[PDB]
Protein backbone atom coordinates (compact mmCIF):
# COMPACT_ATOMS: atom_id res chain seq x y z
CA UNK A 1 0.00 0.00 0.00
CA UNK A 2 2.08 2.76 1.47
CA UNK A 3 5.05 0.20 2.05
CA UNK A 4 6.35 3.33 4.52
CA UNK A 5 5.39 3.79 7.85
CA UNK A 6 5.03 7.60 8.23
CA UNK A 7 1.97 7.86 7.20
CA UNK A 8 0.69 7.44 10.98
CA UNK A 9 2.22 10.36 12.53
CA UNK A 10 0.04 11.98 10.55
CA UNK A 11 -3.82 13.03 11.79
CA UNK A 12 -6.44 12.89 9.38
CA UNK A 13 -7.97 16.36 9.46
CA UNK A 14 -11.52 17.38 9.28
CA UNK A 15 -13.05 19.42 6.40
CA UNK A 16 -14.19 23.05 6.58
CA UNK A 17 -11.51 25.12 7.12
CA UNK A 18 -7.86 26.11 5.24
CA UNK A 19 -5.05 27.92 6.62
CA UNK A 20 -5.41 31.76 6.07
CA UNK A 21 -2.08 31.91 4.24
CA UNK A 22 -2.45 35.85 3.97
CA UNK A 23 -2.28 36.28 7.60
CA UNK A 24 -0.25 32.83 8.11
CA UNK A 25 2.46 33.62 6.04
CA UNK A 26 2.18 37.21 7.71
CA UNK A 27 2.72 35.72 11.30
CA UNK A 28 5.93 33.77 9.52
CA UNK A 29 4.84 30.56 7.97
CA UNK A 30 7.58 29.55 5.43
CA UNK A 31 5.93 27.94 2.68
CA UNK A 32 7.88 25.13 0.74
CA UNK A 33 7.06 22.72 -2.43
CA UNK A 34 4.34 22.42 -3.76
CA UNK A 35 3.95 18.73 -5.07
CA UNK A 36 1.88 17.39 -7.67
CA UNK A 37 0.73 14.00 -5.89
CA UNK A 38 -2.74 12.75 -6.87
CA UNK A 39 -3.71 10.88 -3.70
CA UNK A 40 -3.38 13.13 -0.78
CA UNK A 41 -2.05 10.16 1.44
CA UNK A 42 0.19 10.12 -0.87
CA UNK A 43 1.16 13.95 -0.54
CA UNK A 44 1.70 13.29 3.50
CA UNK A 45 4.90 10.23 2.62
CA UNK A 46 5.94 13.96 0.57
CA UNK A 47 5.82 15.24 3.86
CA UNK A 48 7.46 13.37 6.02
CA UNK A 49 10.81 13.79 3.83
CA UNK A 50 10.89 17.30 3.56
CA UNK A 51 12.80 19.27 6.45
CA UNK A 52 10.65 21.77 7.37
CA UNK A 53 7.03 20.25 6.32
CA UNK A 54 4.76 20.24 9.08
CA UNK A 55 1.36 21.10 7.18
CA UNK A 56 -0.43 19.10 4.64
CA UNK A 57 -3.12 20.69 2.72
CA UNK A 58 -4.96 19.15 0.25
CA UNK A 59 -7.82 20.41 -2.25
CA UNK A 60 -10.61 17.93 -3.26
CA UNK A 61 -11.37 19.10 -6.92
CA UNK A 62 -15.38 19.19 -5.57
CA UNK A 63 -17.77 16.57 -6.44
CA UNK A 64 -15.19 14.37 -9.03
CA UNK A 65 -14.31 11.86 -5.37
CA UNK A 66 -12.34 12.04 -2.69
CA UNK A 67 -8.85 10.46 -3.08
CA UNK A 68 -8.06 12.01 -6.77
CA UNK A 69 -6.06 14.92 -4.90
CA UNK A 70 -6.23 18.15 -6.59
CA UNK A 71 -3.67 20.06 -4.86
CA UNK A 72 -1.44 18.95 -2.25
CA UNK A 73 1.36 21.91 -0.50
CA UNK A 74 3.90 21.93 1.96
CA UNK A 75 4.28 24.43 5.03
CA UNK A 76 6.30 24.69 8.17
CA UNK A 77 3.88 26.87 10.43
CA UNK A 78 6.61 27.53 12.80
CA UNK A 79 8.20 31.11 13.21
CA UNK A 80 11.28 29.56 15.09
CA UNK A 81 8.65 27.46 18.12
CA UNK A 82 5.75 28.86 17.26
CA UNK A 83 2.37 27.61 16.17
CA UNK A 84 1.86 30.88 13.68
CA UNK A 85 -1.02 29.01 11.16
CA UNK A 86 -4.39 30.74 11.32
CA UNK A 87 -7.07 28.61 9.81
CA UNK A 88 -11.08 29.74 8.54
CA UNK A 89 -13.83 27.60 7.64
CA UNK A 90 -15.28 27.06 4.36
CA UNK A 91 -15.41 23.56 2.25
CA UNK A 92 -13.65 21.25 0.43
CA UNK A 93 -10.59 21.44 1.59
CA UNK A 94 -8.98 18.99 4.18
CA UNK A 95 -5.60 19.48 6.49
CA UNK A 96 -3.11 17.35 7.69
CA UNK A 97 -0.74 18.52 10.71
CA UNK A 98 1.56 15.87 12.60
CA UNK A 99 0.31 15.76 16.30
CA UNK A 100 4.03 17.06 16.85
CA UNK A 101 3.07 20.70 15.82
CA UNK A 102 -0.58 20.13 16.83
CA UNK A 103 0.40 22.23 19.96
CA UNK A 104 -3.05 23.54 18.82
CA UNK A 105 -4.51 21.13 20.89
CA UNK A 106 -2.37 22.45 23.59
CA UNK A 107 -2.16 25.94 23.42
CA UNK A 108 -6.36 25.55 24.10
CA UNK A 109 -6.30 28.16 25.49
CA UNK A 110 -3.06 28.90 27.43
CA UNK A 111 4.56 34.82 25.76
CA UNK A 112 5.51 31.18 24.74
CA UNK A 113 8.45 30.15 23.76
CA UNK A 114 10.84 32.70 22.05
CA UNK A 115 13.72 31.53 19.54
CA UNK A 116 16.47 34.60 19.83
CA UNK A 117 19.04 34.71 17.29
CA UNK A 118 21.38 37.05 18.39
CA UNK A 119 24.99 37.99 17.57
CA UNK A 120 28.59 36.58 20.18
CA UNK A 121 29.29 38.47 22.71
CA UNK A 122 29.51 38.16 26.44
CA UNK A 123 27.12 40.83 27.95
CA UNK A 124 23.70 40.77 27.05
CA UNK A 125 20.50 42.19 28.22
CA UNK A 126 17.12 41.49 26.46
CA UNK A 127 13.66 41.37 27.73
CA UNK A 128 13.00 41.50 31.04
CA UNK A 129 10.37 39.38 32.47
CA UNK A 130 10.27 40.29 36.01
CA UNK A 131 10.68 38.42 39.02
CA UNK A 132 13.64 35.73 38.57
CA UNK A 133 14.61 32.40 39.00
CA UNK A 134 16.35 31.46 35.35
CA UNK A 135 17.18 27.57 35.03
CA UNK A 136 19.42 26.31 32.65
CA UNK A 137 19.57 22.98 30.13
CA UNK A 138 22.26 23.05 27.62
CA UNK A 139 25.39 24.51 27.67
CA UNK A 140 29.28 24.70 26.66
CA UNK A 141 30.52 26.12 29.49
CA UNK A 142 28.23 27.45 32.17
CA UNK A 143 26.93 30.84 31.81
CA UNK A 144 26.49 33.78 34.71
CA UNK A 145 23.02 34.53 34.64
CA UNK A 146 23.69 37.74 36.81
CA UNK A 147 20.52 40.46 37.67
CA UNK A 148 20.48 43.80 37.91
CA UNK A 149 17.35 46.07 37.15
CA UNK A 150 14.97 47.81 36.47
CA UNK A 151 14.88 43.90 35.67
CA UNK A 152 17.33 43.04 33.21
CA UNK A 153 18.94 39.60 33.37
CA UNK A 154 22.71 39.32 32.19
CA UNK A 155 24.02 36.46 30.60
CA UNK A 156 27.71 36.22 30.83
CA UNK A 157 29.67 33.13 29.45
CA UNK A 158 28.29 33.29 26.32
CA UNK A 159 29.82 31.41 23.34
CA UNK A 160 28.85 30.65 19.95
CA UNK A 161 26.28 27.86 19.95
CA UNK A 162 22.98 26.90 21.50
CA UNK A 163 21.04 27.58 25.21
CA UNK A 164 18.35 26.24 26.75
CA UNK A 165 16.48 27.93 29.75
CA UNK A 166 13.72 27.66 32.05
CA UNK A 167 12.11 31.16 33.23
CA UNK A 168 10.78 29.17 36.69
CA UNK A 169 8.81 31.93 38.31
CA UNK A 170 5.22 29.80 35.46
CA UNK A 171 7.87 29.04 33.23
CA UNK A 172 9.14 28.93 29.48
CA UNK A 173 11.24 26.91 27.65
CA UNK A 174 13.52 29.86 25.50
CA UNK A 175 16.08 29.16 23.60
CA UNK A 176 19.15 31.33 22.65
CA UNK A 177 20.99 30.79 19.29
CA UNK A 178 24.47 31.89 19.45
CA UNK A 179 25.03 32.28 15.72
CA UNK A 180 27.92 31.09 14.08
CA UNK A 181 29.80 32.74 11.27
CA UNK A 182 28.36 30.23 8.76
CA UNK A 183 25.02 31.31 9.98
CA UNK A 184 25.60 35.24 10.21
CA UNK A 185 26.55 35.11 6.18
CA UNK A 186 23.16 33.68 5.92
CA UNK A 187 20.84 35.50 8.44
CA UNK A 188 22.84 38.87 8.43
CA UNK A 189 24.99 39.33 5.40
CA UNK A 190 23.14 38.07 2.41
CA UNK A 191 21.46 40.38 0.79
CA UNK A 192 17.62 40.07 0.75
CA UNK A 193 15.27 38.13 -1.71
CA UNK A 194 11.87 39.64 -3.11
CA UNK A 195 11.27 36.02 -4.60
CA UNK A 196 9.10 34.71 -7.76
CA UNK A 197 5.75 34.75 -5.49
CA UNK A 198 3.56 37.78 -6.35
CA UNK A 199 2.85 39.05 -2.38
CA UNK A 200 2.22 41.93 0.18
CA UNK A 201 4.39 40.67 3.34
CA UNK A 202 6.07 43.02 6.04
CA UNK A 203 9.65 42.24 6.73
CA UNK A 204 12.73 43.18 7.99
CA UNK A 205 16.40 42.88 6.92
CA UNK A 206 19.86 43.77 7.74
CA UNK A 207 22.09 45.52 5.68
CA UNK A 208 25.90 45.09 6.54
CA UNK A 209 27.01 48.00 4.29
CA UNK A 210 25.62 50.99 6.67
CA UNK A 211 25.31 48.98 10.06
CA UNK A 212 21.21 49.23 9.77
CA UNK A 213 18.60 47.31 9.94
CA UNK A 214 15.71 48.18 6.73
CA UNK A 215 12.56 47.52 5.76
CA UNK A 216 11.12 45.52 2.92
CA UNK A 217 8.50 43.71 0.89
CA UNK A 218 8.38 39.98 1.11
CA UNK A 219 6.18 37.86 -1.98
CA UNK A 220 5.70 35.21 -0.03
CA UNK A 221 8.10 32.29 -0.85
CA UNK A 222 11.81 31.16 -1.24
CA UNK A 223 13.22 34.44 0.96
CA UNK A 224 16.33 34.47 1.80
CA UNK A 225 17.74 33.59 5.43
CA UNK A 226 18.17 37.60 5.63
CA UNK A 227 14.61 38.01 6.86
CA UNK A 228 12.86 39.13 9.51
CA UNK A 229 9.14 39.47 10.76
CA UNK A 230 10.03 42.42 13.71
CA UNK A 231 12.82 44.32 13.03
CA UNK A 232 13.29 43.78 17.15
CA UNK A 233 14.48 39.88 15.26
CA UNK A 234 16.17 42.04 12.98
CA UNK A 235 19.09 43.56 14.91
CA UNK A 236 19.06 41.43 17.60
CA UNK A 237 19.77 38.45 14.88
CA UNK A 238 22.81 41.23 13.67
CA UNK A 239 24.41 44.44 14.06
CA UNK A 240 28.54 43.88 16.03
CA UNK A 241 28.30 42.93 12.01
CA UNK A 242 30.44 44.32 9.26
CA UNK A 243 30.80 43.19 5.43
CA UNK A 244 29.42 44.21 2.11
CA UNK A 245 26.77 43.87 -0.35
CA UNK A 246 23.37 21.06 -5.82
CA UNK A 247 25.49 21.51 -2.88
CA UNK A 248 23.86 24.11 -0.59
CA UNK A 249 21.03 22.67 1.13
CA UNK A 250 17.66 23.70 0.06
CA UNK A 251 16.39 26.49 -1.78
CA UNK A 252 16.75 28.58 -4.13
CA UNK A 253 15.08 26.60 -6.53
CA UNK A 254 11.76 26.94 -8.61
CA UNK A 255 11.16 25.92 -11.97
CA UNK A 256 8.24 26.65 -11.53
CA UNK A 257 4.74 25.70 -10.50
CA UNK A 258 5.33 27.04 -6.78
CA UNK A 259 3.18 29.68 -7.42
CA UNK A 260 0.05 30.57 -5.13
CA UNK A 261 -3.61 31.17 -4.70
CA UNK A 262 -5.80 33.44 -2.36
CA UNK A 263 -8.82 31.50 -1.20
CA UNK A 264 -12.16 33.14 -0.14
CA UNK A 265 -12.60 33.45 3.95
CA UNK A 266 -15.91 35.29 4.07
CA UNK A 267 -14.95 37.90 6.70
CA UNK A 268 -15.73 37.17 10.57
CA UNK A 269 -12.41 37.01 12.48
CA UNK A 270 -12.88 36.87 15.62
CA UNK A 271 -11.98 34.05 17.53
CA UNK A 272 -8.33 33.70 17.12
CA UNK A 273 -6.60 33.04 20.86
CA UNK A 274 -5.91 36.48 22.54
CA UNK A 275 -2.57 38.06 21.59
CA UNK A 276 -0.82 39.99 24.31
CA UNK A 277 2.16 41.43 22.01
CA UNK A 278 6.06 42.03 22.11
CA UNK A 279 5.49 45.50 23.64
CA UNK A 280 5.67 46.79 27.43
CA UNK A 281 2.13 49.02 28.16
CA UNK A 282 -0.61 47.45 30.57
CA UNK A 283 -3.56 47.96 28.26
CA UNK A 284 -7.22 46.68 29.30
CA UNK A 285 -8.76 45.08 25.85
CA UNK A 286 -11.38 43.01 25.60
CA UNK A 287 -11.73 39.19 23.18
CA UNK A 288 -14.20 36.58 22.45
CA UNK A 289 -13.49 33.12 23.57
CA UNK A 290 -15.72 30.77 21.67
CA UNK A 291 -15.45 27.87 24.39
CA UNK A 292 -18.03 30.25 26.33
CA UNK A 293 -19.12 31.90 23.36
CA UNK A 294 -18.67 35.33 25.77
CA UNK A 295 -16.26 38.02 26.08
CA UNK A 296 -13.49 38.04 28.78
CA UNK A 297 -10.74 40.71 29.44
CA UNK A 298 -6.73 40.89 29.33
CA UNK A 299 -3.79 43.03 29.40
CA UNK A 300 -2.46 44.37 25.92
CA UNK A 301 1.19 45.22 25.03
CA UNK A 302 0.11 47.75 22.75
CA UNK A 303 1.51 46.53 19.62
CA UNK A 304 1.03 42.99 17.17
CA UNK A 305 -2.01 40.79 18.26
CA UNK A 306 -4.84 39.04 16.52
CA UNK A 307 -8.19 40.12 14.92
CA UNK A 308 -9.71 39.70 17.87
CA UNK A 309 -8.98 42.54 19.81
CA UNK A 310 -12.32 45.13 20.69
CA UNK A 311 -11.82 47.23 23.46
CA UNK A 312 -15.21 47.46 25.71
CA UNK A 313 -17.99 44.45 26.94
CA UNK A 314 -20.52 45.27 23.67
CA UNK A 315 -17.80 45.71 20.77
CA UNK A 316 -16.70 42.15 21.40
CA UNK A 317 -19.74 40.58 21.43
CA UNK A 318 -20.97 42.76 18.49
CA UNK A 319 -18.79 41.34 15.83
CA UNK A 320 -18.81 37.68 16.51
Amino acid sequence: PAGADCLNSFTAGVPGFVLDTNASVSNGATFLESPTVRRGWDCVRACCTTQNCNLALVELQPDRGEDAIAACFLINCLYEQNFVCKFAPREGFINYLTREVYRSYRQLRTWAGIDLKVQPQEPLVLKDVENTDWRLLRGDTDVRVERKDPNQVELWGLKEGTYLFQLTVDTANVTVTVLSTKQTEDYCLASNKVGRCRGSFPRWYYDPTEQICKSFVYGGCLGNKNNYLREEECILACRGVQGPSAACEKYTSGFDELQRIHFPSDKGHCVDLPDTGLCKESIPRWYYNPFSEHCARFTYGGCYGNKNNFEEEQQCLESC
